């Protein structure tokens, strides 16, 4: 159920997501989510529910269903405070409304800075992202200063390509190598290659959006609906399982980590029942065989940003 990380410790590799949760209904789900088995949450400051998890955390140790220890918490540094000088608050912001002391793992979210200020997405006039003068290296070593000041207990990234992931690994002087890369990956974009890539690093790989996240707020009617494939729908029949169930299992039997995101307490409790069912061989080919190289997440007034991730191949 857990996964050795490069700092010793074990991260579940099944977690609740929460980007769109909202702030209230995401309390409830976290609390079913903990009662069902779930010990891993995924969360973000710019998700804008942090508040809402953490009661949710609060209550359930307080009940005493759950000690902090058992627990695997993750945020993200979002765009807009890649700034050395701005990453310890941003994390003890995120710490402050989860109600945690520490973190189990803090990515940067994206590896583009943006323009400080309280926009998350400033854009300029013309619609184009309004980058902020900042690099990969002088945060993650923004980053790595959290670790040696007891906020989190390990750092990653997210979103981040293999060469922004090799400027990290040859810093001279590096402190901490990077625990996990979170990146998108369901049938329609396996990433064969950056899987690859990270695991001979060392590097775990967080798999997000595994159903294709249906609920983002760009989905045009048009575009491929990963839990509607009929194709996938019959590799679950097959197996009495659903198809969320199917697309919760494929990355679990690719030595990822997953964190499928619902709000919703019947869905929370089925997308946890994935350990007692083994997807078969002819199956993970047949699921791999499905990509398109569609992704969910690239948004477009960030595709001149000096550090846009999806440019390069992998
Ligand atoms: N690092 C990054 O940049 C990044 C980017 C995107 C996502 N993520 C993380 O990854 C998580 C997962 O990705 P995601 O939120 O994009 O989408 P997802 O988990 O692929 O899909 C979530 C959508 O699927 C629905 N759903 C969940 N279980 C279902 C089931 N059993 N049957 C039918 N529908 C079901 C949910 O509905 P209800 O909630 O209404 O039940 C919601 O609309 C996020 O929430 C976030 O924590 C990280
Ligand atoms: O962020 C999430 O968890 C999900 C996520 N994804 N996207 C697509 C994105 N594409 C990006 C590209 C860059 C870039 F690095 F390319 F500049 C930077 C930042 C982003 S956000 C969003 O637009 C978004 C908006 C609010 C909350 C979460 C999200």
């Amino acid at each position: 159920s857990r996964i050795l990380l490069n700092n010793g410790a074990k991260m579940p590799i099944l977690g609740l997501g929460t980007w769109k949760s909202p702030p209230g209904q995401v309390t409830e789900a976290v609390k079913v989510a903990i009662d069902v088995g779930y010990r891993h949450i995924d969360c973000a400051h710019v998700y804008q529910n942090e508040n809402e998890v953490g009661v949710a955390i609060q209550e359930k140790l307080r009940e005493q269903v759950v000690k902090r220890e058992e627990l695997f918490i993750v945020s993200k540094l979002w765009c807009t405070y890649h700034e050395k000088g701005l990453v310890k608050g941003a994390c003890q912001k995120t710490l402050s409304d989860l109600k945690l002391d520490y973190l189990d793992l803090y990515l940067i979210h994206w590896p583009a800075g943006f323009k400080p200020g309280k926009e998350f997405f400033p854009l300029d006039e013309s619609g184009n992202v309004v980058p902020s003068d900042t690099n990969i290296l002088d945060t993650w070593a923004a980053m790595e200063e959290l670790v040696d000041e007891g906020l989190v207990k390990a750092i990653g990234i997210s979103n981040f390509n293999h060469l922004q992931v090799e400027m990290i690994l040859n810093k001279p002087g590096l402190k901490y190598k990077p625990a996990v890369n979170q990146i998108e990956c369901h049938p329609y974009l396996t990433q064969e290659k950056l899987i690859q890539y990270c695991q001979s690093k060392g590097i775990v790989v967080t798999a997000y959006s595994p159903l294709g996240s249906p609920d983002r707020p760009w989905a045009k009617p048009e575009d491929p609906s990963l839990l509607e494939d009929p194709r996938i729908k019959a590799i679950a029949a097959k197996h009495n399982k659903t198809t969320a169930q199917v697309l919760i299992r494929f990355p679990m039997q690719r030595n990822l980590v997953v964190i499928p995101k619902s709000v919703t307490p019947e869905r929370i409790a089925e997308n946890f029942k994935v350990f007692d069912f083994e997807l078969s061989s002819q199956d993970m080919t047949t699921l791999l065989s499905y990509n398109r190289n569609w992704r969910v997440c690239a948004l477009l007034s960030c595709t001149s940003h000096k550090d846009y991730p999806f440019h390069e191949e992998f």
